[PDB]
């Protein structure tokens, strides 16, 4: 009797460890993305205005997505 | 994995630098031309008239292109 019952208990424990491991991995598998951007920018500053002129960029992006 | 991805990023950066350089060169490659002219001119001045008589010139040019 007892060696089979001990085996059933060890299977039950194994599933909870595997379920625990899955929640540990979830802290690694997020928030990685390609955020690199590169632009040719020139600028001139005066007592009233900043002028900004763009010559090229790595990608086309919305002017609302850029913070100054 | 990562050495190939790093290489792809460096190619993307390289193109933006080359595009930047092309706009720098554009400030040199304009406004150079052969503007030299030379004429045999004689003149006489009076209380009412200036007389101007031309004997030869380096090229034939319109009288509207000359400022006095
Ligand atoms: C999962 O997989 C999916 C499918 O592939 C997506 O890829 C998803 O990624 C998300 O997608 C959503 C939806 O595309 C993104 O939400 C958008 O976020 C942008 C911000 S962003 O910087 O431009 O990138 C915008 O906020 C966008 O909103 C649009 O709609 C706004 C409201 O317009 C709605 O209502 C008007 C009436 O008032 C209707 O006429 C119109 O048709 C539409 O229904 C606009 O205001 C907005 O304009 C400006 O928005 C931002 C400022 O907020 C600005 O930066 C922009 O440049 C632009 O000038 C823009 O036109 C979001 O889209 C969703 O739109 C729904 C709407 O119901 C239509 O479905 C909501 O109302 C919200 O507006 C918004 O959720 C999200 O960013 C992505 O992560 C993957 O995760
Ligand atoms: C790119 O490559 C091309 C091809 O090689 C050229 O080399 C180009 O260089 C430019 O070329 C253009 C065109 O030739 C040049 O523009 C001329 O500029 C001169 C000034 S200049 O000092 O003489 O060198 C003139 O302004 C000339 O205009 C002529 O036409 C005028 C208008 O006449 C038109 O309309 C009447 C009706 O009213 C028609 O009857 C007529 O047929 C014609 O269609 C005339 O007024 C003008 O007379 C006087 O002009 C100047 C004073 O402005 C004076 O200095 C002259 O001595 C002369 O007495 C002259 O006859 C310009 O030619 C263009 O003509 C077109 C017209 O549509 C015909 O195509 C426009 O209407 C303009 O008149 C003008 O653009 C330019 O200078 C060069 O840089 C390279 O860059």
């Amino acid at each position: 009797v007892s060696p089979i019952i001990a085996t059933i208990l060890l299977i039950a424990i194994t599933v909870v460890l595997a379920a625990t491991l899955v929640t540990i991995l979830g802290g690694f598998t997020h928030g990685v993305s390609n955020t690199v951007e590169t632009a040719g920018v020139t600028s001139h500053i005066t007592s009233k205005y900043i002028f900004i002129n763009v010559s090229s960029s790595s990608s086309a992006i919305s002017a609302s997505s850029i913070t100054i």
